[PDB]
This record gives C-alpha cells, sequence and structure tokens, in this order.
C-alpha cells in the first residue's frame, strides 16, 4: 500500500490511523501512530487505542480493536 495517513482516514469510532508493520513473523501488529503526511506501506488499520502503554515504539495492538 501507499495510502497517505492523516487524522481523517481512521478517526470515526474514536479511532487512530495505525501503520501496522505486520511482516514475516508478526503475531502482534506493530502499529505506529500514523503521522499526518506519512504513508502506510504495510497494513493500515483503523484501531481505537487498545492501550497506549507497553508499546510506544509501535503500538502493540492485539488486532482486536479495529474495524478493518
Amino acid at each position: 500500500s501507499a495510502t497517505t495517513i492523516g487524522p481523517n482516514t481512521c478517526s470515526i469510532d474514536d479511532y487512530k490511523p495505525y501503520c501496522c508493520q505486520s511482516m514475516s513473523g508478526s503475531a502482534s501488529l506493530g502499529c505506529v501512530v500514523g503521522v499526518i503526511g506519512s504513508q502506510c506501506g504495510a497494513s493500515v488499520k483503523c484501531c481505537k487505542d487498545d492501550v497506549t502503554n507497553t508499546g510506544n515504539s509501535g503500538l502493540i495492538i492485539n488486532a482486536a480493536n479495529c474495524v478493518a
């Protein structure tokens, strides 16, 4: 993917635009907060929050807090 990330794509159901760096061998998606202007090459997910702790360098989302 190469979608442009901003507080518009995922911000509806209290969501954040998460750039999940899901690669070869990733049970937990390393979803870094999409910076306005950045592009998501991997799995861009619209997740709520999950927990903004224990995962600052790429939020460790349990993949169960997003619409799609």
